[PDB]
């Protein structure tokens, strides 16, 4: 099962987990008020898999590419990496679907404290439209992942504060009406 959890108060090593003690784990469900969705998926299916499909019609993930993050391969990689683990938001859904490796995406809650999320691989999530987020990897330092989105992509960070945005105002509507 996916594992989630409050941070401890540490602001050294992203990489590390970072699990306040004691531990306070997050589920499933308390993401879900955040409208952060959530599905398993065999991994090694994703260039055929009619579970990924049905995720994908329903949703209306229309687009997809594949990227992978590790220091050798990827173009500007600790530029990207460091914009990755600024907090921002943007103005469409974050949807990643694992497909090897692992690591961390944070998202504030609705007291603004940070939950990390575990992600690996088979994990796909969806982090809504004005939702405050970083990614880091973990320990291992590696992940490929599936980037999908609603029509052709747009990728724009913006860094917090960015509160002025639509997408974050209707964002703050949404959970309002949530648990
Ligand atoms: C696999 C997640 C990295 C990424 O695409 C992002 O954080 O924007
Ligand atoms: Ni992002």
């Amino acid at each position: 099962m996916v594992q989630a959890w409050y941070m401890d108060e540490s602001t050294a090593d992203p990489r590390k987990p970072h699990r306040a003690q004691p531990d306070r784990p997050v589920s499933l469900e308390q993401l879900r008020t955040l409208g952060v969705l959530y599905w398993k998926l065999d991994a090694d299916k994703y260039e055929n898999d009619p579970e990924l499909e049905k995720i994908r019609k329903m949703r209306n993930y229309s687009w997809m590419d594949i990227i992978t993050i590790c220091k050798d391969t990827l173009p500007n990689y600790e530029e990207k990496i460091k914009m990755f683990f600024e907090e921002h938001l943007h103005l469409d859904e974050e949807i990643r679907y694992i497909l090897e490796g692992s690591g961390y995406f944070d998202v504030r809650d609705k007291e603004d404290k940070w939950i990390r999320i575990s992600m690996e691989k088979g994990d796909m999530i969806t982090l809504p439209a004005g939702i405050y987020h970083r990614f880091t990897l973990d320990e291992k330092n590696y992940v490929k992942a599936m980037r999908l989105f609603v029509g052709e992509p747009v990728w724009t960070p913006y860094n917090r504060p960015a509160d002025h945005f639509d997408a974050r105002v209707q964002y703050m509507s949404f959970l309002e009406g949530t648990a």
